[PDB]
């Protein structure tokens, strides 16, 4: 460690801790900057050399964390929890947790190489015709093909290509990760990940939310299954069984927006799939990001700085460059450089993703003057919810009209059902998936799911919660959890489930603050500077305060609450229930063992 980055000496008490923290933050930004930079260089240009540079940057970060980590424990270990300054306790508790820096050097090098290689496998995997990338090739197949056999080829090829080679590495990663966090006092890495919500009842609280939400999912599921049965027939769809996992428009069946075509209840009302209008009008990536930005500035939030426009990667490079295409928002921790890296495609769903990523950026801009340790969400679900809340307003038929994407205007019950059904295909269909991913990982980290049961337990949870089944046989050679980005990229998922509940709590409060007085699902906060100020207060707090109290200041309640989501969807919740009854549907999938047959031609599309 460079001498300037090393910790000096400090008194063993709170006034020393504060000087410690200032000295730390001074050196942290440089260490953060070089590792973010090196990750950026790699993820926008996947090369062995850039992987090497990133691993060295990560080793440097580990050196930094050990030095300051061990000094913090030398002076402050048995007194930091009684400090008067609550932000200083948060800062100190963070520095004192070493994580992977608890590993000896050799194992640090093993760990960093495992992360690099798992990331490279996921982001460079291809499906070859007897070759397609995940983004855009396989994604567009999953979204637009209605050929059972073709969808099957893409789904199987992707899961086999990404997952199978990842499994031995994921096993070794899990062991080293657990060894590292066990030395910070956590029983396993999952306990560490859950501690970020600072709630002793986290898992029970989540289960209680899901119980309130599940009936909405079960009714959407049965309604969509019926539509699928009309198109693919009784041989490929079982009306009392799980839905084959490749038929819902998305590689993970986690959002069903792309089959809106087949389920739209009132096709004579305005056509809410405005993707074609975007293409007819010549929308490109940069337009999408400029339209998102202007929503933020309409609220008197900040525009994207010039460094964002000059540095960001907003389209997949066409110059023969391997990149990580999975969207991300980047804080370089120098208070100046903030970027998005998205392989943006011209679709309405991608326009919502653009807002989601820009919501991350806006957070970074508002708290860039906090101590680096407090530059994060009040919890990770907050950070994930910011852009989604704004996109809730953007998605309304009235707002789409304002921005030229929906010429025809209506305000009637059929049009509302259409719109709420389309929104539910994104927000309701996602809830079981957002909930199950880290149930799987928590069981792996705890050891209840050994490698011998990685896929058995994944599909147990996929069937239990999502009511889907794999369309070809799977065994423990397959590692289908590894075919989802966040798993090999070692980044948690429960934040998205929390965000999907939170974002409707946020939406209700912002709409009220803007003075909006109609149905919650027709609120558009565009140009509400009062709504903007209320959101800005949340953004500026970073993690300086407990998320339960930031929440109460914003929405008037100190807990996650499903009621705003339920209120938003109430009309289509009622309607789907009626429709399923009148069709004599079975809610659920009591033929839990059922899987579809293979196409007679298979393999062939
Ligand atoms: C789409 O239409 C709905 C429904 O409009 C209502 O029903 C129609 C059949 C007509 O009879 C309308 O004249 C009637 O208002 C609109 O929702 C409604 O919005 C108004 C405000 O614009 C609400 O009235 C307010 O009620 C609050 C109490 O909550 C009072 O404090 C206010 O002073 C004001 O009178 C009305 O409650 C609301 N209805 C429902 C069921 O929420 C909606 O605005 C419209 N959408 C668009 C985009 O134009
Ligand atoms: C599109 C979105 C990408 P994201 O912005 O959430 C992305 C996922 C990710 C995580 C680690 C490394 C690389 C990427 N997260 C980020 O870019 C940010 N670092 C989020 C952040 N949160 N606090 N500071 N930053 C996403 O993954 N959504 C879920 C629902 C999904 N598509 O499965
Ligand atoms: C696991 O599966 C491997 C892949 O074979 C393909 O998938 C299996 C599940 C069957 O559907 C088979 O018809 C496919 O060819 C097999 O090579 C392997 O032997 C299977 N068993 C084990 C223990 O790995
Ligand atoms: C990609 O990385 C290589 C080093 O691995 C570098 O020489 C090259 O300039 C990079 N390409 C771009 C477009 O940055
Ligand atoms: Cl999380
Ligand atoms: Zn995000």
């Amino acid at each position: 460690l460079d001498p300037g980055l090393q910790p000096g000496q400090f008194s063993a008490d709170e006034a020393g801790a504060q000087l410690f923290a200032q000295s730390y933050q001074s050196s942290a930004e440089q260490v953060l900057f070089q590792s973010v930079a090196a990750s950026w260089a790699h993820d926008t240009n996947i090369t062995a050399e850039n992987a090497r540079r990133q691993e060295e940057a990560a080793l440097l970060s580990q050196e930094f964390a050990e030095a300051w980590g061990q000094k913090a424990k030398e002076l402050y270990e048995p007194i930091w929890q009684q400090f008067t300054d609550p932000q200083l306790r948060r800062i100190i508790g963070a520095v004192r947790t070493l994580g992977s820096a608890n590993l000896p050097l050799a194992k640090r090098q093993q760990y960093n190489a495992l992360l690099s290689q798992m990331s490279r496998i996921y982001s460079t995997a291809k499906v070859c015709l007897p070759c397609w990338s995940l983004d855009p090739d396989l994604t567009n197949i999953l979204a637009s093909s209605r050929s059972y056999a073709m969808l099957l080829f893409a789904w199987e090829g992707w899961h086999n290509a990404a997952g199978i080679p990842l499994k031995p590495l994921y096993e070794d990663f899990t062991a080293l990760s657990n060894e590292a966090y066990k030395q910070d006092g956590f029983t396993d890495t999952g306990a560490y990940w859950r501690s970020w919500y600072n709630s002793p009842t986290f898992e029970d609280d989540l289960e209680h939310l899901y119980q309130q939400l599940e009936p909405l999912y079960l009714n959407l599921h049965a309604f969509v299954r019926r539509a699928l049965h009309r198109r693919y027939g009784d041989r490929y769809i079982n009306l009392r069984g799980p839905i084959p996992a490749h038929l819902l428009g998305d590689m993970w069946a986690q959002t069903w927006s792309n089959i809106y075509d087949m389920v739209v209840p009132f096709p004579d009302k305005p056509n809410l799939d405005v993707t074609s209008t975007m293409l007819q009008q010549g929308w490109q990536a940069t337009h999408m990001f400029r339209v998102a930005e202007e929503f933020f500035t309409s609220l008197e939030l900040s525009p994207m700085p010039p460094e964002f426009w000059e540095g960001s990667m907003l389209e997949k490079p066409a110059d023969g460059r391997e990149v990580v295409c999975h969207a991300s928002a980047w804080d370089f921790y120098n208070r100046k450089d903030f970027r998005i890296k998205q392989c943006t495609r011209v679709t309405m769903e991608q326009l919502v993703v653009v807002h989601h990523e820009m919501g991350h950026i806006q957070y970074f801009l508002q708290y860039k003057d906090l101590p680096v340790s407090l530059r994060e969400g009040a919890n990770p679900g907050f950070h994930e919810a910011i852009g989604d809340v704004l996109a809730l307003s953007v998605s309304t038929p009235e707002h789409l009209h304002k921005i030229g994407l929906l010429d025809r205007v209506t305000n009637d019950t059929e049009s509302d059902i259409n719109y709420l059904l389309k929104m539910a295909l994104d927000k309701i269909a996602f809830l079981p998936f957002g909930y199950l991913v880290d149930q799987w990982r928590w069981g792996v980290f705890s050891g209840r799911t050994p490698p011998s049961r990685y896929n058995f337990d994944w599909w147990y949870l996929r069937t239990k919660y999502q009511g889907i089944c794999p369309p070809v046989t799977r065994n423990e050679t397959h590692f289908d959890a590894g075919a989802k980005f966040h798993v090999p990229n070692v980044t948690p998922y429960i934040r998205y489930f929390v965000s999907f509940v939170l974002q409707f709590q946020f939406h209700e409060a912002l709409c009220k603050e803007a003075g909006y007085e109609g149905p919650l699902h027709q609120c558009d906060i565009y140009r509400s500077t009062k709504a903007g100020a209320k959101l800005r207060k949340v953004l500026r707090a970073g993690s300086s305060r407990p998320w339960q109290e930031v929440l109460k200041d914003m929405v008037g309640l100190d807990a996650l609450d499903a009621q705003p989501l339920l209120k938003y969807f109430q009309l289509v919740t009622q309607w789907l229930q009626e429709q399923n009854q009148q069709n004599g549907e079975v809610l659920g999938w009591p033929e839990y063992q059922w899987h579809p047959p293979l196409p007679d031609n298979y393999p062939e599309g």
